[PDB]
């Protein structure tokens, strides 16, 4: 279009495929905190990816594969299938997934794993994807396309007093930074 550039980590180097990253709160918003597979709710297998309201903790690394591939370069408009590096034993897998649409999920949560045990229920169908409408410096906004119904929605933020869970807000959120996790290759 105007046209797809390459995805950056911000540290200056274009963002490459099964390259364990971090995502941080950008710029300190709102206070800023890390993610990772956070303590929210109770048992049956924790789906929801979690943000931190402490700043200590990037969380968990986050390997952005069209996923059953592997490529050089992550152009903004290009889609994938994302995923920690290490599922809580119990979930089936690290994929997320977006539960849907009742049930006092009340958004579309970020999901882990295959099933659901406890809240909302069936998971969405779709690609993911990504990238800044920005301006200065720096990095921005990730984005899923539904199978079903979905010309796609970003990825803004809910909370519910346990941290903070992702979800597909109505406008925008989250101006996102990404550090690879280390590597050679």
């Amino acid at each position: 279009k105007n046209d797809a550039e390459p995805v950056i980590d911000t540290d200056g180097n274009p963002l490459l495929h099964r390259g364990k990253y971090y995502i941080m709160p950008s710029n300190w918003g709102p206070p800023g905190g890390g993610l990772r597979l956070g303590k929210t709710r109770n048992l049956n297998c924790p789906v929801t990816v979690l943000q931190d309201y402490n700043e200590a903790i990037n969380g968990l690394p986050v390997k952005f594969n069209i996923r059953e591939i592997l490529p050089r370069t992550i152009f903004t408009d290009t889609e994938l299938n994302i995923e920690f590096t290490e599922k809580p034993n119990c979930a089936e897998n690290r994929a997320w997934s977006l539960f849907k649409g009742d049930d006092r999920g009340h958004k579309a949560r970020v999901g882990i794993g295959g099933s659901n045990g406890h809240p909302g229920g069936e998971m969405l169908r779709g690609g993911f994807y990504g990238e800044q409408h920005g301006l200065r410096n720096g990095t921005y906004k990730l984005v899923f396309c539904r199978d079903g119904s979905s010309t796609c929605l970003d990825v803004g933020r809910y909370g519910n007093r346990e941290g903070r869970r992702l979800g597909l807000s109505e406008a925008g959120e989250l101006g996102v930074g990404f550090e690879k996790a280390g590597g050679g290759n």
